[PDB]
């Protein structure tokens, strides 16, 4: 307690407000009040600072930055709260809640870098997108079981309030952190993680260095540059950190998932590929570079195509050499490592073959230079591969039958087999992770959650949908377990609580997209996946005619024939349905399948012939489909959200440029608005937070009056039939 009650200590300096001077002290105490009103009546989220000059019955009169006078009815001031309150910790304790307030606070402590604000039980991080330095391992000791009271906002003070609940429950804990792309949730959750590895880890502790390099080589092959986020997390993953009983970290285990392997073969100009392909031709040796037959990014047409080859800041020469250093703590062989390179170094390769059209229509391959170089470092047999690009064979009824590709069906089956190959070879580093981490049986977990979030792009596709509709399960999940289950409690215990409708609720849009009876956009997209005339047009026309005019979330669009409008939580996102009908069935030739289980490699042949990296669960007479796959385990994992203890991280992006020290006014309000962060301010000031049982609720045995006399001696709070409530 020397630096948390030292001024001269960093934390001081970097987690807690500045003393005010002599001058803030004369208008701290001013009987003056002050309100929040709106300059341009329809510039709805940029406000102002008046005086309130006079009051009616009903109404206040304040002035103007201009000097007019303005009225307002006192039912619809926003009100500004006393500037004591500024840059307070936890705006539960705010006089006035309303949406400029909440704003003012933030943007208080966003001005010194603060940027920890709670909202009553959960977080709020502000991305700073700039490098504070509250991460360090002095920090780590300073929140060492301390409570959330006595320390300033973090996240590892919400961290280690998810572990002592997990000792003193004896439960399981989530840590879900929520955000739009480039708020900030891959960021927090390594430092949860750093946090959980070090007061719960033990002083010889390879295992926690192991957890921690772990997530450095998914980012490698999970994470790529967007318009949104220089390091966009192309996957979303739960991680689950394992404890014994004596509350040592175990074990752990990560699941992945909806990795955008579309991006491997395509990006949106200014993008670029996953990280990895860019480090392996930056940071290889002469030795390597020359024996996968490797040049620069400019060479390949999976990386030459957005424009784009760098990211501002980032050595990708200098990265190559930290996820090489992750793979060796994890203890990835000097031969898997170089196996792994091949597929990448292959990948590319197969992206340089150019098919073009023959005597007939059929396609055909006049140079075989990236055809041999692919083969060469994969290990497999050229002129098989050949074959099986252009003529596939397939069962008509039972008889064998060659095809003959034309140019773009045979492009499209080698995109098939790049993104079956990077599929696969993702799960497979998943997968030998997660036996290096799986080294004890459990006794309980910290689930931390860290998803793709919500994006917007100018063409949006199946993947986005997937994104999105996971990212609007989630914030009912908030909605969930913040309003619904919190006043059923109230309402089954009676405590004369009277139900407040929060207006928070994603089920229209959630049922929208996955629902069965009715059926919804992935029902319907099922239905034709397998419809064998079904094609992209014969899909949007029945998500029309199922859903235009009908259901309130979902609109045609009177501007286009290929998009349609779905109304999410973070608003109105149109998706273009081309090429929907093959990425939900994910075909791949199984000529390719064949050509690559006769493969040199060792980690090749693993990729084709293990049965859990390689295989499909069967629907019937169909191969299940990625929207019902993805599904299951989504239900899964809510399942296992469900059953355990949730601790809330809102991540918020302060403008739309990945800029530091510029809070934007409208881009902060409307997430805000739609994560729900004052009502749930709201239901935690107006409703009581915790009960605990009567019998453990000072004679200590006993009639529910008996815990009534502790109070006593020491309408605020309440009794109800079983429990006992507190409030504030
Ligand atoms: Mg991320």
């Amino acid at each position: 307690e020397n630096p948390i009650h030292d001024r001269t200590s960093d934390y001081h300096k970097y987690l807690k407000v500045k003393q005010g001077d002599s001058d803030l002290f004369k208008l701290t105490v001013s009987d003056k009040r002050y309100i929040w009103y709106n300059p341009d009546p329809k510039e709805r989220d940029s406000y102002e600072c008046g005086e309130i000059v006079s009051e009616t019955s009903d109404s206040f009169t304040f002035k103007t930055v201009d000097g007019q006078d303005r009225q307002v009815k006192k039912d619809d001031a926003n009100q500004r709260n006393p500037i004591k309150f500024d840059g307070v910790e936890d705006m539960s304790e705010l006089s006035y809640l309303n949406e400029p307030a909440v704003f003012h606070n933030l943007r208080v402590r966003y001005n010194q870098d603060l940027i920890y604000t709670y909202s009553g039980l959960f977080l709020v991080a502000v991305n700073p997108f700039k490098r504070i330095p509250i991460y360090t391992q002095e920090m780590v000791d300073i929140f060492k079981g301390r409570r959330r009271n006595e320390v300033a906002p973090h996240i590892f003070a919400i961290s280690d309030v998810a572990y002592r609940s997990m000792l003193d429950d004896r439960q399981n804990q989530s840590l879900l952190i929520t955000g739009e792309s480039g708020a900030g949730k891959t960021e927090n959750t390594k430092k949860v993680i750093q946090y959980l590895a070090s007061v719960a880890g033990r002083n010889s502790g390879v295992l926690e260095q192991q957890i921690l390099q772990a997530n450095p080589i998914l980012e490698a092959f999970g994470n790529a540059k967007t318009t949104r986020n220089n390091n966009s997390s192309r996957f979303g993953k739960f991680i689950e950190i394992q404890f014994n009983s004596a509350g040592f970290i175990s074990g752990a285990s990560i699941q992945s998932y909806l990795l955008e392997k579309s991006r491997v073969v395509f990006q949106s100009e200014t993008e670029r590929n996953y990280h990895i392909f860019y480090q392996l031709l930056a940071g290889a040796t002469a030795e390597e570079k020359k024996a996968l037959h490797l040049a620069g990014p400019e060479s390949f047409n999976y990386l030459n195509q957005s424009g784009c080859v760098d990211i501002k800041g980032v050595s990708d020469s200098e990265e190559f050499k930290i996820t090489r250093q992750a793979m060796d703590i994890v203890g990835f062989s000097q031969e898997e490592q170089m196996s792994i390179f091949k597929i990448i170094a292959g990948i590319l390769h197969l992206g340089n073959i150019k098919f073009e059209k023959g005597a007939g229509e059929g396609a055909v391959l006049k140079d075989k230079t990236a055809l041999n170089a692919a083969s060469t470092v994969f290990g497999v047999n050229p002129s098989v591969l050949e074959k099986a690009l252009m003529e596939p064979r397939i069962l008509a009824g039972r008889d064998l039958v060659a095809q003959h590709l034309n140019v773009e069906k045979s492009s499209s089956s080698r995109d098939a087999l790049v993104k079956a190959l990077y599929g696969r070879l993702f799960l497979w580093l998943v997968k030998k992770i997660n036996n290096v981490l799986c080294q004890e049986r459990k006794a309980y977990f910290i689930g931390v959650l860290d998803i793709s979030g919500f994006e917007i792009f100018k063409v949006n596709s199946f993947e986005q949908l997937c994104i999105n509709y996971t990212n609007e399960k989630l914030q009912q999940f908030f909605n969930h377990h913040m309003f619904k289950l919190e006043q059923e409690e109230y309402l089954k215990e009676k405590i004369n609580w009277t139900f407040i409708d929060f207006g928070l609720d994603s089920q229209a849009t959630i049922d929208l997209i996955d629902g069965r009876q009715p059926p919804g956009i992935l029902a319907l997209l099922d239905e034709q996946s397998v419809f064998p005339n079904a094609t992209d047009n014969t899909l949007i026309t029945k998500l029309h005619s199922h859903f235009s005019k009908k259901n309130a979330k979902y609109e045609e669009p009177r501007f286009s024939k290929t998009e349609f409008g779905v109304t999410h939580y973070a608003g109105q996102v149109m998706y273009e349905i081309q090429d929907w009908l093959e990425k939900n069935k994910d075909p791949l030739q199984q000529d390719l399948e064949l050509c690559f289980k006769d493969s040199s490699d060792n980690v090749v042949t693993k990729l084709f012939n293990d049965p859990n990296i390689a295989s499909r669960a069967k629907k019937g007479a169909n191969f299940i489909t990625v929207a019902a796959q993805y599904k299951e385990q989504l239900a899964s994992l809510m399942a296992t959200l469900e059953a355990a203890n949730p601790h809330f991280v809102r991540c918020i992006i302060p403008n739309n440029k990945q800029l530091p020290a510029k809070l934007e006014d409208k881009v902060v309000l409307d997430q805000l608005r739609c994560n729900g962060v004052l009502e749930g301010i709201r239901i935690t000031r107006k409703g009581f937070p915790n009960r605990i049982i009567y019998a453990d609720f000072v004679p200590r045995d006993a009639s529910q009056k008996a815990t009534d006399a502790v109070l006593k001696h020491l309408e605020q709070y309440r009794f109800g039939i079983t429990k006992i409530f507190f409030r504030a």
